[PDB]
């Protein structure tokens, strides 16, 4: 489980934290991003997404949410796994 756990970093707003995992699954695992910071949002605060056996967020309009640690729960369609790090930002 878990193929790849995405690294750290700090950000300003909306400069990068572009993010990317791995994972395996059968069929499939799943993913869900969040870090006290509102599950990373997915689409009206951020880019978040997922793909056959690669997800990835990235933030390009950081809002509320996004101050630091940020990970990433991802399960394995019966099992769970998540790798955890730490964007910050700075509005």
């Amino acid at each position: 489980r878990i193929l790849t756990k995405p690294r750290s970093m700090t950000v300003y707003e909306g400069e990068s934290a572009r993010f990317s995992c791995d994972t395996d699954g059968e069929p499939v695992p799943t993913v869900t991003w969040l870090r006290k910071g509102q599950v990373l949002s997915t689409s009206a605060r951020h880019q978040v997404t997922t793909t056959k056996y690669k997800s990835t967020f990235e933030i390009s309009s950081v809002q509320a949410s996004d101050e630091g640690n940020y990970s990433v729960v991802v399960e394995n369609s019966e099992g769970k796994q998540e790798a955890e790090f730490t964007l910050t930002i700075q509005k």
